C-alpha cells in the first residue's frame, strides 16, 4: 500500500534507505 509505494518512489528517486525508511 501506500507506504511501499512512498518508499519504492524515495528509492527510485535516488534517496538511501535510511532516509526513505524515515520518510515513509
Amino acid at each position: 500500500g501506500s507506504g511501499h509505494a512512498c518508499y519504492r518512489n524515495c528509492w527510485r528517486e535516488g534517496n538511501d534507505e535510511e532516509t526513505c525508511k524515515e520518510r515513509c
